[PDB]
């Protein structure tokens, strides 16, 4: 339990490059230098923006042990923490970045088989989080990391009382209710990000006005490459009654069915001439970057 | 089968730094750039020093497929090949280097648990090679790679069908006989390298006079940290009768027995101030550098 979260000394790692910033911190590419060793191992470091107090560190530590205990091929694990004045958090570095930036930069080379398989994998990780009784609260394409193009992992979940309005279920906006079923709403938006190759949802609509447009029944529009079979799934994720939305276990089955005939369900120009994963190219990736079970 | 060996294009990888050179080639730290991707993935590249011909490449390819088919936590797998005029071979890059360079650099900080556990692991991979009926032919501390300080893997085996005199069994020197039993002889020298923290075997004896001294019954001397129990095992690996030498399956059992009470079997000054990593440090290493099953 507590051996899954490594407490690091300031001196055994170094921030070398800024990767980005979000709501609660700045993420750096870093190097871990093990004590007494000569190697430098790349890591990702998130330094929190606000300074905390030794008793606030007790709250952080309690949740951090939980996030270090996940064990699933499609869920990132928190690896370590350094309790400086501003707390720093360490996880595995993903050289491919987040899935949002990935679908934007490769939006002219991504076939339906990849897109559908990413949907399957994100649903697998969320179903695991539900089994562990962990609500994500901030599912979005930026919080799905690409370990390899064939293997994505959910990250930055579990942050309970520590706002991404345009990804949140109506009841989360109005009442601060976060459940596994509002994660299903955020899943639909995340899929919409992938199918639009990374468009901003509700572009140009002020966040303070989103719950008004949701209450009047407007939802994100049908992405051009999405058939209606895919679009109904996304829309069912945005039902006002949370208990009527699909469950993650069901979303696994439906997108796995569609992934077995991906060109029937996504309509992409050039899809027949698009890279798909050969066993040779997959064996190479896993041996170089991705040795974990799946 | 042949999906286990990736055939690479010249343009998808680059040599960036020379790591060392041996009998048949020069090893580089390199980078793989996947087609259509932006990331740069570190690899190790061995360029053979003599250029080959398309028909000689068929021989190389037949063997490269066999070396790409090993699956054991303690045996490195060949990952890819590029058929340039001088052939280039690609495998995982080990930032810790080979065990010979590592034991030399940490010779004042290596405890008995590590050394005995390295002997076990080297024996596990060799026993696997024997189960696969693959003769190593060039086992030596330089051909054991450190994936993490806790996990070593044997490399550069199998150049059979197709000289390190001081690691070779007498029958291999005199008769070019290489068997699993002569690998056991090379294992004995390898353990001697580790227990002397990387001393050169038979230092000051010309290689051309080695078969003379072995026939006369001379062997490597007992390293200062080895009890008679450990040295007796090494000596049994250097018996002239190949079938009287221990089997790798036996060497696993015996060195595991010693690793469960390591200070009784190795006498290292300061050993009580150096032990294995806690579970915390093993979990951290494995998540960052070493996700494979064991
Ligand atoms: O480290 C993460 N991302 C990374 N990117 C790159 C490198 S690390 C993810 C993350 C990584 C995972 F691998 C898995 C899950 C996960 O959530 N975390 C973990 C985490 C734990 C705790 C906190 C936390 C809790 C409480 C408080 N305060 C102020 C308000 N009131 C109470 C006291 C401040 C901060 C934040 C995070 C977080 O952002
Ligand atoms: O590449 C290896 N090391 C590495 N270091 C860093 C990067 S790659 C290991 C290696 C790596 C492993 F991961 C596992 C086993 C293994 O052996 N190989 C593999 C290999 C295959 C073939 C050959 C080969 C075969 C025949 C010939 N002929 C042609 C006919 N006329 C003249 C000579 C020349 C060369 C050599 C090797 C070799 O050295
Ligand atoms: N483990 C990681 N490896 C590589 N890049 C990462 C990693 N974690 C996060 N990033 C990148 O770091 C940047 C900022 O991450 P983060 O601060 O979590 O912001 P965000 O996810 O964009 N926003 P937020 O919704 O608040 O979590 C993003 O571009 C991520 O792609
Ligand atoms: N995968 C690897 N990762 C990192 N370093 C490596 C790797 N493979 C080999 N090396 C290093 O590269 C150098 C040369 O490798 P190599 O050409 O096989 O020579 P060698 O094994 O030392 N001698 P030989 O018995 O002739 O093969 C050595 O210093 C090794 O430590
Ligand atoms: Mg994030
Ligand atoms: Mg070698």
């Amino acid at each position: 339990n507590q051996a899954l979260l490594r407490i690091l000394k300031e001196t055994e790692f170094k921030k070398i490059k800024v990767l980005g910033s979000g709501a609660f911190g700045t993420v750096y590419k870093g190097l871990w230098i093990p004590e007494g060793e000569k190697v430098k191992i790349p890591v990702a470091i998130k330094e929190l923006r606000e300074a905390t107090s030794p008793k606030a560190n007790k709250e952080i530590l309690d949740e951090a042990y939980v996030m270090a205990s996940v064990d699933n091929p499609h869920v990132c694990r928190l690896l370590g923490i350094c309790l400086t004045s501003t707390v720093q958090l360490i996880m595995q570095l993903m050289p491919f970045g987040c899935l949002l930036d990935y679908v934007r930069e490769h939006k002219d080379n991504i076939g339906s088989q990849y897109l559908l398989n990413w949907c399957v994998q994100i649903a697998k990780g969320m179903n695991y989080l539900e089994d562990r009784r962990l609500v994500h609260r901030d599912l979005a394409a930026r919080n799905v990391l690409v370990k390899t193009p064939q293997h994505v992992k959910i990250t930055d979940f579990g942050l309970a009382k520590l706002v991404p309005i345009k990804w949140m279920a109506l009841e989360s906006i109005l009442h601060r209710i976060y459940t596994h079923q509002s994660d299903v709403w955020s899943y639909g938006v995340t899929v919409w990000e992938l199918m639009t190759f990374g468009s901003k949802p509700y572009d140009g609509i002020p966040a303070s006005e989103i719950s008004s447009i949701l209450e009047k029944g407007e939802r994100l529009p049908q992405p051009p490459i999405c058939t209606i079979d895919v679009y109904m799934i996304m829309r069912k994720c945005w039902m006002i009654d949370a208990d009527s939305r699909p469950k993650f276990r069901e979303l696994i089955i439906e997108f796995s069915k569609m992934a077995r005939d991906p060109q029937r369900y996504l309509v992409i120009q050039g899809d027949e001439r698009m890279h798909l994963p050969s066993p040779t190219d997959s064996n190479f990736y896993r041996a170089l970057m991705d040795e974990e079970d799946m």
